[PDB]
């Protein structure tokens, strides 16, 4: 249940999301991480931003350990954080987030967003009147920084995260091009299906990878609490009653039958051991299409502040 | 059953109208809002100008507070008022308005209407200034929208046409009601993806001081009530279904327990396509609201 990338790397299609909130304690990722491979999750996705690469890496190490599964049959990701886009800092990232998870590879490292953000310390760097600073990076210098990576055995794989378009273009018909990104990790569900982007990356060998599948967390801090929640969609529960599933199996069914690699965060055991169920069944094609139109051009995440940077993918 | 805003915020399509004439002691407003959130409202309009605030804004925290709902859950307007037009004053006035609600943010700022007065005195004002400070307050994170409130089309346009514009309004709050349908400036919104929200809904408080006293009473229209039969209903919950299906955000006030639960119902049915026609029938260009004292400011909306 893996597909092939563009380097000849495979690719697990349901990955685990690892993402909470900070009233999560950090001792649970540990635990949920755990719980996600006993389940039969095999790809694992992270980043620095987590703030939890520590206990995802000892969770996968303890599954190693105890011979359950090996390193190579286990699809780590992690993310070069928007701090970090100055192409002189992309390496010591990448071996900051090895040390904390104590990996010696990673089978992907994405940039996490085009949105290039002031060097330092905090992840969210701001101004005297509490504003994010930007910072402005050339991607591609960043992009060449990746290549060196993935050359130096850091990294099995390189991609991106949240681009549009114009974005991966850019990296496409960069001069001296020596890996293609393998990904796109963006914001997609049957709210925001992306077909567009989808044709795209499809037609250049680069898979798209959806987060938020399941609808998102609904965060505060990114989602408008009364935007619709997916998983209460009535064609969504329709689905899910027809096949004798659940409404988010049917958000995840949908991605795997349409190209689309699928993350989902749970940190509840019973959801975690669900959704890897995802592969028991399949939707018809008159399923599909009645997803497809479930389309409206919503994205939860939503930043005032981040809508102005140039790289916004948004725009 | 809510709609998207052109900022991408969600408005719950039906809200809760607070404004009493002053002869209503204010400790209503703090029972009878708390009653509506009981109901199901979610959405909930105040402003400046109703010397309610405080009392609307305690009804909230403390449904909040008792668990019932959550901050996020709802959705709160105020408006600025008149005399605060000039932009140095319309951040502090809304930071008053967060104070007396004792609210972190409004989910919606609006100028409650074009017709500045002296900080009646008229005062002259560019509202687009006005509006760049109206702005700088979103970014600010003390609203999450922002929007106004009887403009016009021409008042309109002055806003979506500023050089430099960052932010639409979200919406355009106005007396629209079956008298009064406001079709043309609907399809005007709708062009340029602002909501219409709409007061009077239910014809009025016919308010002593503002309303003609031989002025038709909205709610005993016999197409209304012909309506109400058909649908097992009540005029009231008619005339608010009817803005539902045009696309238009209702308002509706009551400060009595059973109307105010009443009016909630209004998601339970459907009008038909020639239920729609039959109430579209009905506008007679009739404004509840008179201001004639206001007629000659330069800004008045009906000029
Ligand atoms: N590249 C990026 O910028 C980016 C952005 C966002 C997310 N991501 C990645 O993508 C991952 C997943 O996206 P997401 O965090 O937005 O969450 P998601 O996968 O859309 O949604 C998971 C939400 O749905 C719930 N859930 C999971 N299984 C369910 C089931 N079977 N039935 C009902 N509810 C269920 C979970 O709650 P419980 O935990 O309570 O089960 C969870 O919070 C993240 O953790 C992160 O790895 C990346
Ligand atoms: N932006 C502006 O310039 C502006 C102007 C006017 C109003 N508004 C806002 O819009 C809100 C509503 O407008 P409005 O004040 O003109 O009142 P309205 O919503 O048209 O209601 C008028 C009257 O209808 C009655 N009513 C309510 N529900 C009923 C039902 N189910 N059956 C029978 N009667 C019912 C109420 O009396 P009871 O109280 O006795 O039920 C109320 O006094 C105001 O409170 C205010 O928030 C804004
Ligand atoms: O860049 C970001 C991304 C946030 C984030 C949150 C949770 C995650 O699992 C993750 O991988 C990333 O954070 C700022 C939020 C934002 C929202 C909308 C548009 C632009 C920016
Ligand atoms: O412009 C107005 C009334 C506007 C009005 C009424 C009800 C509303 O729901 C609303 O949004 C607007 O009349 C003058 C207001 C006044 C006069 C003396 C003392 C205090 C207040």
């Amino acid at each position: 249940q893996c597909v092939k990338l563009n380097d000849g790397h495979f690719m697990p299609v349901l990955g685990f999301g690892t993402y909470a909130p900070p009233e999560v304690p950090r001792s649970k990722a540990l635990e949920v991480t755990k719980l996600a491979i006993e389940a039969g999750f095999r790809h694992i996705d992270s980043a620095h931003l987590y703030n939890n690469e520590e206990q995802v890496g000892l969770a996968i190490r303890s599954k190693i350990a105890d011979g359950s599964v090996k390193r190579e049959d286990i699809f780590y990701t992690s993310k070069l954080w928007s701090t970090f886009h100055r192409p002189e800092l992309v390496r010591p990232a990448l071996e900051n987030s090895l040390k904390k998870a104590q990996l010696d590879y990673v089978d992907l490292y994405l940039i996490h967003s085009p949105m290039s953000l002031k060097p330092g310390e905090e992840l969210s760097p701001t101004d005297e009147n509490g504003k994010v600073i930007f910072d402005i990076v050339d991607l591609c210098t960043t992009w060449e920084a990746m290549e060196k990576c993935k050359d130096a055995g850091l990294a099995k794989s390189i991609g991106v995260s949240n681009f549009n378009r114009r974005q991966l273009e850019m990296i496409l018909n960069k001069p001296g091009l020596k890996y293609k990104p393998v990904c796109n990790q963006v914001e997609c569900h049957p709210y925001f299906n992306r077909s567009k982007l989808l044709d795209f990356c499809k037609s250049k060998d680069i898979v798209l990878v959806a987060y938020s599948a399941l609808g998102s967390q609904r965060d505060k801090r990114w989602v408008d609490p009364n935007s619709p929640v997916l998983l209460e969609d009535p064609v969504l529960c329709a689905l899910a009653k027809k096949h004798k599933r659940t409404p988010a199996l049917i958000a995840l069914r949908y991605q795997l039958q349409r190209g689309v690699v699928v993350l989902a965060k749970s940190y509840n055991e019973q959801r975690i051991r669900q959704n890897v169920q995802v592969f028991e069944f399949q939707l018809t094609a008159e399923d599909m299409k009645a997803i497809d139109g479930l389309d409206r051009n919503l994205h939860y995440f939503n930043s005032d502040s981040f809508a102005s940077h140039p790289n916004y993918p948004y725009s």
